[PDB]
């Protein structure tokens, strides 16, 4: 998208890592309380850091499918497993003609660090199939997905205990259903956990409430934790809260649409929505329900009645918050000086080059990094995986017990008070509030997903802020996130003896 | 080695394939006895040929080893499995800093076509570890080999029934022994065929007589089959036989040395020997046993007392037969016009670019192609694999029975003659000749390897010659070999229904 | 059986090994082609020899059976796997109250060296169940055998690719049939080689012709090879051949009975037969079929009509050849001076202590050692295992072809002779001798077992004699055998890198 500043994607992520490694290297050496206090301490710390960076296993595939017209075609595919310091590996499947070994390796490493940031016990992985799904029938896409699943399974690149895929660009519920069905019907036929081989499944198939919207929901929570922190909003020259703010959204897919829904719900105003074919704009606000309904009907956002076909880059629209939610390397050395927003919330994976990060720093623009902000997807995938391993819906064993227990608890307060203020205090009814009445039976699956996600995004934001203050990083939240990720992954490699050697 | 003519190695091999595919496409379509004779027959033929060309599975590895000095290093590795129309896959392991995904994919496809040429029932595969072995201790090389084996085994890229490695550049007997030992001691502990997981083993560990020298022995047999056809020697302006010819050898490794031993044994004269550091030259002849003894003593060819340090390209030395036995892409557009030899016998894999083949054709230079000429290695690896599966040394069950049987057979002739020519004819002793006495017990392992190899190289040469005449290919033996390979591999894909789709 | 001289059985075998190790160390060090020509050479030779001696894996079992009367009883069992330099492991199952961990470890190591002596590609193993089979019903023995098989199988101590048992003291065809049936019906249900999990099976279940008598047949061949070498019979002061000699047999089981049958068949005369309850004696000779038919009828040897209940040790009976074919450590310090025989042929495993070997050497008594002499059992077990892996009876594919081929061969001689001695010489019939007519179709299973065994015993006797001359060992054949065994096993450990460490 830019021939001036177009770094190799894997190496760009390695650069981000190098930078966080630079900052913590002292802390790692000093923690290390080995008798070698000689600066082979320094040496073993940077030997371990070199082990963490490259992907351990990458599988490249070519397999034939026969198209609906009868033609034979060769499909190309890839899956990278970056780290196995936690198992299984976790990461999505991308259907796109931009798929390549380097793109997949880069996203696989992002998954490792992202999972470490939100304390999700998975190593990183990613897959890609180099096709444009719009050029294939549904029957052909099913054939490609099912065959890809078996080629991965034959070589140990999918399974509930090694590698658990998930949706990404141009895949969703539908593909995940296909993956889970052919895994469970063949190699997983005797495995009690066969349907935990993949997440993002439909509900009828072991999916979890809110997985489709989960990463949008997490984008809201990530922004909210920082947009409500007066210390960061001072440096930006902006007022805490959502009620008065504007935002623009690049990409109207699963991440972009649901980020818009939740931000709109809490008083922000969507001004611009950009897509693969063009952009639309309205300074008075775009309604997400109307835009979705139009998009579902016409297969495009152009021509939306209540906004005007906007020319020029969606990334340079004037707004408070820019949400790049499409592909990677969209903000570069070129357009970074014209961005006009004061908060960049990366919903997409790797939308900002390192050169663009430098410009944004100089310019007091806050980039909330992908490592943290889009990790709501993998957090709720983690909940889905646990739901599959546990083989019950949350609360089903305890709803009645817990309901009865709570009423007897409140009755214990009632009877204790009547016992004391006897006859002429009268009857002293203790009853639930409206809000407690609605929790009287304990959490359900929906409650766990919402509160578990909010808990994770908040706990992770505080850890990033703590680390940024400690090292005087200002608005370089990306380096603070990598610092936390590196510290966690380093400790695992260090206390494990590294490897089987 | 040449920046004028440096084609991508994988695509260069696909180019060779495309050529042979051109020539046979008609014969494939006409053979095809299917009800719908539309030249959409031609469409299925060219869909199948597109399926055959790319590698099905490629695994890329990164794993850490701790060096002898205590530092951590990250080792990079690769194994490509090109085709599974026959199983297991078969191919060597190369230790070299020139190793790359493309190099490994290219050699893996060469293995498929090579195996089809000599009727060896294996699909093609190849592996590479990106190190220079003369920078590592023996203890480090053992560590790297054993760990590489486990990483391949975990993902299904080594095993007696999927993929059976073998030596290549900078690996031999020693590494194969390490591979077999860690496979059999871990995931092969219950497998009756665990030691058939790799070939080129030492004899004490399941190796077969003559595997080290097998590919040199096959180079001799391949040359002999063509150097003794007067029709091809006419076109070259040359006398049949070896007794009178000179040759030069690029590379003094396992292929180069043994090619020189066998050619020297049958009256050819080695004039020049080139190496990674320099060449040596002597128009009176170099003796292989003194050269190897010098090489073993000094670790180099230079300074050999009975030849001179030759400057300028070994490939340009003046001789009848040039044997490139080092790495690939050594003969290019550049130096092809200065070659001076009349026969180029490719012992190495892919030593000649397609441009250089152009030039050699115009100038009536016969290139005996790698597909055919170096296939003695994989042929004797095949014998080793069968020896492992059978769990007896050849002849051990039958030596005594067979010898007793032969003497009673000769005695049947004796007694029949005496009965007829009674007393007046006397005693009529029927005894073995010296050469039959030597076979009186039947074949041993040594005999099977020697005669089985000779049988294969001759039968394959006659098939290549038959095909070159039938398509008027003259001295383009490479295209004739690919034609035979394609025909055989196409038949398997066609009658199998292609794939489970 | 003797308090004076009753060494620990495992260490006694280690003593034999140490003794052969002492003689070959120099040869091993000098062979060793390595740069550290230091006595770091002798150090690694000494370290490898220490690795070879102990057993790698020993499993000890306790499992309950409910007896026919309804009581519960706890059965004790053991299986030792001594070496895995060849796989699978091979060794018998002994039912005896004298079974112990040390006894089983000792016999397991004997199996390793024995297999190396006759070039049988198995590592050594042995099993024992500590019961007296005479105190159990057939139903109880079946339950014990089947349960023992499952306990071994669960832990990887039986299987066609790890460990293949066989009969020993108080087990035979019957028990092996039980073992094979429960293995193949449970854990081996999908294994193509399930019935190769054990040898010594009945013919109807994959057994091989002559396995029951095989170790007796090998005892005859082992004696033959030495009793016909005039150089050894000189030192003994006796006449080559069998026709004039006497022998006594301790133990009338599977080894003892069949040794007697074959020796009797070639003109030796059995004077004395000893068993667990007593011995019998007759200087005119005992006939083996009469004595077996009496034993089958009465369950004992005593009271045999044609011999006299002999008192005093069977081992001291006056004869030329003493065949101990019962348990171990029967010739000791004590009774070695009173032996009276000139040749001691150990059919049993470890019947002679090292002190008794000392005495026999001083008195010019030839001990043909167990390592060599009783290895006909494991040699024919090896043939049975191969028969199972091959899934055809020998010759079944080729009988008709070979018979037709031989007649056309003889007809080629006949027609060639007529077409030269025309009608001047008449018809010249070329026909098989009686002996060749018997072989006209090629070998059958019976022929391979007989000639394969004879071939093995005589090639092994040669190697022992060669090695005894070369080191001036005289009549210390035991040390010569261990020397050959050690050289072969050392080579494997050396060129394998020892272990994955
Ligand atoms: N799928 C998930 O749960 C998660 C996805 N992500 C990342 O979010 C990003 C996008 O989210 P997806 O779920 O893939 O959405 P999606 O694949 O459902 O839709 C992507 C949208 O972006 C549009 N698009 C593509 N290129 C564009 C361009 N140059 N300009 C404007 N629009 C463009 C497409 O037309 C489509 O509307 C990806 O980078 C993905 O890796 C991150 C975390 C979780
Ligand atoms: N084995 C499999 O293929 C699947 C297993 N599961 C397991 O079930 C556990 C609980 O999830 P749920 O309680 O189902 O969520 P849930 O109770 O919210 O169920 C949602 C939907 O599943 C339906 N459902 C329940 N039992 C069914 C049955 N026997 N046949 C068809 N539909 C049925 C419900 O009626 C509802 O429509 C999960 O932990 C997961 O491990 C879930 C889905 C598929
Ligand atoms: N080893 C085998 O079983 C078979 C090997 N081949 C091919 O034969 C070729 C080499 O045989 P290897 O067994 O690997 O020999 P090797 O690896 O034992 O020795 C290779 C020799 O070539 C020399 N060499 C390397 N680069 C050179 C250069 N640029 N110029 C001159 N000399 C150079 C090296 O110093 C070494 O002496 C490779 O292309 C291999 O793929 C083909 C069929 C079978
Ligand atoms: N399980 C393993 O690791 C090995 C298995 N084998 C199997 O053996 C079969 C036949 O090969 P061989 O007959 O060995 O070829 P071979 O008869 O040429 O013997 C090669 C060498 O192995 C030695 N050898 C024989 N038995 C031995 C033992 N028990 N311990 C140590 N060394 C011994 C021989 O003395 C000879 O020097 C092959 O089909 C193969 O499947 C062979 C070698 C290693
Ligand atoms: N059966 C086989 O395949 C082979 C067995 N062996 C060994 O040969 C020896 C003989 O075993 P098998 O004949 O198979 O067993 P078996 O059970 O058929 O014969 C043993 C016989 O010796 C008798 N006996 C036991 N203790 C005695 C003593 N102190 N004095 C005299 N007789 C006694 C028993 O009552 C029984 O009659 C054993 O040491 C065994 O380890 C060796 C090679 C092969
Ligand atoms: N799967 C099993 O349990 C058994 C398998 N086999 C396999 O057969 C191979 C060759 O041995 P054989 O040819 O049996 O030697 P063989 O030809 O001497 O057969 C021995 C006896 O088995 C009988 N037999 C043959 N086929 C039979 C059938 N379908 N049903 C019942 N009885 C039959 C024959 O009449 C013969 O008398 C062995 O390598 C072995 O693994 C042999 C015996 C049992
Ligand atoms: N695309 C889309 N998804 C919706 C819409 N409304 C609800 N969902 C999603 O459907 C799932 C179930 O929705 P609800 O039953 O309303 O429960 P909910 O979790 O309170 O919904 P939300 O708070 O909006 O996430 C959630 O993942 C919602 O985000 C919608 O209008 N459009
Ligand atoms: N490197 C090397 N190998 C040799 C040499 N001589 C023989 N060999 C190989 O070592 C193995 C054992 O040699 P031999 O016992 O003579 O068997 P062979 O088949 O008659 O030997 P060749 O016909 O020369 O291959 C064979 O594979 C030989 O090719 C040599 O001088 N140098
Ligand atoms: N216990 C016992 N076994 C016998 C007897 N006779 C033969 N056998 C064995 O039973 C099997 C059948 O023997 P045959 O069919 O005659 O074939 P064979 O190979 O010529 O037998 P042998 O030369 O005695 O080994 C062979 O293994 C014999 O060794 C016997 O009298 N008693
Ligand atoms: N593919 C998403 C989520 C992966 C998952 O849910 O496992 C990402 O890029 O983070
Ligand atoms: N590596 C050799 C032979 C491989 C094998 O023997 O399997 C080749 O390039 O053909
Ligand atoms: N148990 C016999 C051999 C058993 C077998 O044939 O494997 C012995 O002591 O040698």
């Amino acid at each position: 998208a830019d021939r001036e500043d177009d770094p190799n994607f894997f190496k760009m992520v390695e650069g981000f890592f190098d930078r966080g490694a630079s900052i913590v290297e002292d802390k790692l050496v000093e923690d290390l309380k080995t008798r070698e206090t000689e600066e082979q301490k320094r040496n073993r710390v940077r030997g371990i850091l070199r082990i963490i960076k490259p992907c351990n296993h990458v599988l490249s595939l070519s397999f034939p499918i026969r198209r609906d017209d009868g033609s034979w075609e060769v499909i190309e595919g890839y899956r990278a497993q970056h780290s196995q310091h936690r198992t299984p590996c976790k990461g999505g499947i991308r259907y796109s003609t931009d798929v390549s070994v380097d793109e997949v390796k880069a996203l696989a490493s992002l998954m490792t660090y992202k999972c470490a940031v939100v304390d999700v016990p998975f190593g990183g992985a990613k897959a890609g199939v180099k096709i444009n799904p719009k050029n294939y029938t549904d029957n052909e896409l099913e054939k490609i997905t099912r065959r890809f699943t078996m080629e991965l399974a034959k070589k140990g690149f999918i399974g509930p205990g090694v590698d658990v895929p998930a949706p990404d660009m141009s895949t969703g519920e539908r593909e995940m259903s296909w993956i889970a069905d052919t895994y469970a019907s063949t190699i997983g036929h005797y495995d009690i956990n066969a349907h935990a081989c993949v997440t993002g499944k439909p509900i009828s198939q072991g999916g979890i409430h809110g997985r489709i919207s989960a990463t949008g929901r997490g984008v809201f929570h990530g922004i909210e934790n920082f947009i409500n922190e007066a210390s960061y909003m001072s440096i930006l020259g902006m007022t805490p809260g959502f009620g008065d703010k504007t935002f623009a959204v690049q990409g109207f897919g699963n991440v972009g649409l649901h980020s818009m829904r939740y931000l709109h719900r809490f008083g922000a105003k969507c001004v611009a929505v950009g897509e693969s074919d063009g952009s639309i704009w309205n300074p008075d606000g775009i309604d997400p329900k109307e835009l979705e309904d139009f998009k579902l009907q016409h297969g495009t956002i152009l021509g939306f009645p209540k906004a005007k076909i906007y020319e020029g880059s969606i990334l340079e629209v004037d707004c408070d918050i820019l949400i790049p939610a499409a592909s990677e390397k969209q903000l570069t050395k070129s357009n970074a000086p014209r961005v006009k927003a004061k908060i960049i919330a990366e919903g997409a994976n790797g939308p900002t080059t390192p050169e663009a990060d430098k410009i944004f720093l100089e310019r007091n623009i806050m980039v909330i990094p992908d490592l943290y902000l889009n990790a709501g997807g993998v957090t709720v995938s983690y909940f889905e995986w646990l739901k599959n391993l546990n083989h019950v819906s949350y609360g089903r064993l305890t709803f009645k017990y817990e309901r009865d227990s709570n009423y007897h608890l409140l009755m214990s307060v009632q009877e204790s008070l009547e016992r004391k203020f006897g006859k002429h205090g009268g009857t002293i009814p203790i009853v639930p509030t409206a809000e407690f009445q609605d929790r009287i039976s304990g959490a359900s699956e929906k409650d766990i997903v919402h509160s578990g996600l909010a808990y994770t995004m908040e706990r992770s934001a505080r850890q990033i802020m703590r680390t940024a203050m400690k090292y005087n990083l200002g608005l370089d939240l990306r380096t603070a996130a990598y610092v936390n990720a590196i510290e966690k992954v380093f400790r695992v490699y260090n206390e494990a003896g590294v490897t089987f050697t």
